[PDB]
């Protein structure tokens, strides 16, 4: 209610003051001009942000009418989408021209960690996760089974530590082979002639490929750590025979450190509840501390500094201590009262984010004002833009970034774009979307969770969908994943840009992650998303076993996905399911909505571990909420289930979600109809069909605001 008028804009004062007193000092931008430019960018690109948002509903309306009129003529289907401007012609082959891109993106294949920018500790850890102890990763997770006396105890279990050490020596054997013998046999390491030599219990061998020896610390004659490289990622053997772990170790190894989270996406979108100017500032403030380089916590944990090594021959070089940081703005749909206009119309959140995260990112290009730590050593600003539907929304984002770079005084194409392939209209037009961003594009990623949501909502009217667990094997999603890699490699992404795959959500099943997430490097993705620093280092194993660049060479030119397979709607069969299976699917989805929503609405937490009805802790975000809510809406709109069926499941799941929590937590049960979060969940399902492209934000935002408001 207390705002600052600049032009047609009414800036909430908390935002204005933050920009003026915290973000703008050090950017060379005079606050007068910046706001005047903000007002100017808002006023003129709001029309096209609104046109594009209008195109989405009218395309969807035409599709909904087509299915309801109508046993499905697929040639006619694809022709209709071509006729309404949903499917557009493929452009002809081209190479992306994006320049000034950090090497972690162009060349390096490895994990990419995603973290809510609103949690400064998490963001701190994510930035520091560029380096991760393989030992702590293995010890702390189920990768080493708690069996035969290897169970995690309140104190260090030396049986567990041995399987840890043994596992890591196996890894080193597969990544950096010795000419003869194994690292398990190693008794010590020295550097001679610029070449690493390892002491065995009989002879002394070297590296199979000595070029994998990348450096060391300490004296040549007994390093405190040897630095190894494999497939562009560094491995560090910490050597300390006096350390407790090193004392037991054949070679005095204290730890093996993996280069892990090569890049990190600091997220303003599906993993945060940022509903108003107060919420947005907390996130912008964290983004500012990360770009300054002085973000810190007590309970003093700092951002890591760079790591220095002696080069194998002479030299004293330096590797990045922290993960190269992206920011994920919100998409184009949502609106935020942080800025209202003269007439009360909220300003578009995506525009605001581009200017504010853009402005703040200026500090991360220098190192004393701007703070001491550099993010991009190439002057690029990395914004992944999510939920774009089609190439005209990409073009608008590039124009948007163009205008922001004007207001901000940056050269053009400073603001690079990570395109989320995660709406159906981007999938079937992906090559045109990359073209629309040919000079700003820096990755594509299959947002397979939002993409499933878009899939269900687009063909909502076609009939019941398969159960959610079944989507992973549907023709459309398998073509979607292969198509994304193809189009990226056809666009020149190899060595120029990242081809990225989606998020491992089972944060407690690391053994399974180590077993199955290798499929993503093996399919040619140069990065894949991990929810956690620990997961980053474990998923880093996979880039040591799979030569991602070599996989992408072999995939060149191959077109493994037809337009017809991309358009295969995941409809369920005839007799479908037993009431058995139906109820399981309803209970499962209702408990995943409720568990996620209650923390979103009552505590403004956008990313929660939520056990499903098989007691598997799932890291849940808005995208997973969108699937669950759209699938029940679809099952509802076709009579697979009843509105009272959905309420009964919500009623019976609420107490079990209540007992999955406690704290600061507010019990949903028994006063269901007067718990705001409960009604938010119910409305996400009962009104799921009505939301624009099934997005959950409109209902989540307004219910969060209303919860905040009843905290009067
Ligand atoms: C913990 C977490 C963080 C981010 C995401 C997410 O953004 C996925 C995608 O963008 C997409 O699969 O839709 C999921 C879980
Ligand atoms: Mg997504
Ligand atoms: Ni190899």
């Amino acid at each position: 209610t207390d705002r600052v008028s600049v032009g047609n804009l009414r800036i909430a004062r908390v935002l204005y003051d933050f920009v003026n007193n915290e973000a703008l000092p050090g950017t060379d931008i005079d606050p007068d001009s910046f706001w005047a430019g903000v007002d100017k960018v808002v006023a003129d690109l709001t029309p096209q942000n609104q046109a594009l948002l209008n195109a989405r509903d009218e395309l969807q309306a035409q599709i909904d009418k087509w299915h309801r009129r109508r046993p499905i003529d697929m040639d006619a289907y694809r022709q209709f989408l071509t006729e309404i401007g949903y499917l557009l012609p493929e452009p002809d082959d081209f190479t992306i021209t994006t320049s000034g891109v950090d090497a972690e993106i162009t060349t390096t294949a490895g994990p990419q960690l995603v973290v809510p920018v609103l949690n400064a500790r998490f963001a701190l850890n994510a930035a520091n996760a560029r380096w991760g102890s393989l030992y702590d990763a293995l010890y702390g997770t189920d990768v080493i089974p708690e069996t035969d006396g290897a169970e995690k105890g309140p104190t260090y279990n030396k049986v567990r530590g041995d399987k840890v050490i043994a596992y890591a020596r196996k890894f080193l054997d597969d990544s950096v082979p010795l000419s003869s013998g194994s690292f398990g046999d190693a008794t010590g390491f020295t550097v001679q002639d610029g070449q690493l030599v390892v002491a065995l219990p009989d002879k002394s061998t070297g590296l199979a490929n000595p070029g994998q020896f990348a450096g060391y610390t300490g004296a040549a004659e007994s390093p405190t750590s040897v630095l190894l490289i494999n497939h562009g990622l560094h491995i560090e053997i910490l050597i300390d025979p006096e350390s407790q772990v090193g004392t037991t170790d054949r070679a005095g190894v204290k730890d093996v450190i993996l280069e892990s989270a090569i890049t990190t996406i600091m997220d303003f979108e599906d993993s945060v509840a940022a509903v108003d100017a107060a919420d947005k500032v907390l996130g912008y403030r964290n983004w500012l501390g990360l770009n300054k380089g002085d973000l810190a916590a007590a309970v003093l944990r700092v951002l890591n500094r760079d790591r220095n090594y002696t080069a194998p021959g002479g030299g004293q070089f330096t590797l990045p201590g922290r993960s190269l940081m992206f920011v994920r703005n919100v998409g184009h749909l949502m609106t935020n009262d942080a800025i209202v206009d003269t007439d009360g119309s909220e300003v578009f959140e995506g525009i605001m984010d581009a200017l504010f995260t853009g402005l703040i990112a200026i500090h991360g290009l220098k190192a004393d004002v701007n703070g001491p730590l550099i993010n991009s050593r190439t002057g690029s600003i990395y914004i992944v833009k999510p939920k774009m539907h089609g190439p005209a929304e990409v073009a608008f984002t590039c124009e948007l970034f163009s205008r922001v770079e004007d207001v901000l005084g940056l050269p053009q194409n400073t603001m690079k774009i990570g395109i989320m392939d995660e709406e159906r209209r981007t999938t079937v037009n992906l090559k045109a979307c990359i073209k629309a961003a040919a000079d700003r594009v820096v990755f594509i990623n299959t947002g397979f969770l939002d993409r499933t949501g878009d899939e269900i909502h687009t063909s909502m009217e076609a009939g019941p969908m398969v159960r959610k667990g079944t989507m992973k094997s549907q023709p459309w999603i398998l073509a979607y994943e292969d198509h994304n890699v193809d189009a990226g490699l056809a666009a020149g992404f190899s060595g120029r840009a990242q081809v990225g795959k989606g998020m491992w959500t089972m944060t407690e099943l690391m053994a399974d992650m180590v077993e199955t997430k290798i499929a993503q490097p093996r399919a040619g993705a140069s990065t894949a998303w991990v929810p956690s620093p620990t997961a980053a280092t474990l998923h880093a194993l996979h880039y040591h076993q799979v030569d991602v660049a070599a996989v992408q060479q072999g995939l060149a030119g191959k077109r493994r996905a037809t337009i017809e397979q991309l358009l295969t709607i995941p409809l369920a069969k005839e007799l479908a399911w037993a009431p058995d299976e139906i109820r399981e699917e309803v209970d499962n989805n209702c408990q995943s909505i409720l568990g996620y929503v209650v923390r979103w609405v009552d505590q403004g937490v956008g990313a929660s571990k939520v056990p499903d009805i098989h007691d598997v802790a799932l890291m849940e975000d808005r995208a997973t909420l969108r699937i669950s809510s759209q699938l029940l809406a679809n099952w509802l709109r076709h009579g697979v289930i009843t509105s009272a069926d959905v309420r009964a499941s919500l009623e019976r799941m609420a107490p079990l979600v209540d007992r999955q929590n406690a704290g600061a937590y507010r019990p949903m049960a028994p006063n269901f109809d007067d718990s705001i979060a409960f009604l938010a969940a119910q409305e996400l399902i009962l009104s799921g069909a009505q939301q624009p492209n099934g997005y959950t934000e409109p209902i989540l935002h307004r219910r969060r605001r209303e919860f905040k408001a009843r905290a009067a």
